[PDB]
């Protein structure tokens, strides 16, 4: 289990392979675990408040930050947040092969785009919710949304059976 010093970030982009566990906290923190050859080949950089996780040339990553605006899952793996999350506007994009699991989100605006292969399973209380599943997989939404704009152009399904409108 390696700890890395990282600059303040409010967005996360992962282009390599790995499981991310996110915790909302006033303290920024980055911890990585796995085989030494994969941990040493995992590059982390913060540019203009965006945390970039990629290859230098499967790890488990624990991240904490007070705010989260964008999650761009360009690579392969999972993005998990099981603890309560209170945000303003947050967007989740699965372009690669990914899985987004958010157990307890409160926000103004939620944006979800499953462009690649995978799934998004989110429990949310929000004012506006936007979801699109153009790829191959499924989006499962539960909780409540004041307004919801949902489309499913791809292969799979969008499940909103337990999502309250209003």
């Amino acid at each position: 289990s390696e700890v890395r010093k990282v600059d303040a970030f409010s967005s996360i982009e992962i282009t390599s392979v790995g499981t991310i566990h996110f915790t909302q906290s006033d303290t920024y923190s980055f911890r990585i675990e796995g085989r030494e050859k994969y941990v040493k080949n995992t590059e982390t950089t913060v540019k203009d408040g965006r945390l970039l996780i990629g290859f230098k040339d499967g790890v488990t990553i624990w991240i904490s930050a007070p705010d989260l605006k964008e999650v761009e899952f360009t690579g392969v793996g999972e993005f998990n947040c099981e603890k309560p999350l209170k945000l303003d506007e947050v967007s989740f994009e699965v372009k690669g092969v990914g899985e987004v699991n958010v157990a307890d989100l409160t926000c103004n605006v939620l944006k979800v785009a499953l462009r690649g292969v995978g799934s998004a399973d989110i429990h949310v209380v929000c004012d506006y919710l936007s979801a699109q599943m153009g790829g191959v997989g499924s989006v499962t939404l539960s909780g409540s949304a004041g307004r919801a704009d949902i489309s499913k152009g791809g292969i799979g399904g969008v499940n909103t059976d337990n999502l309250k409108i209003g």
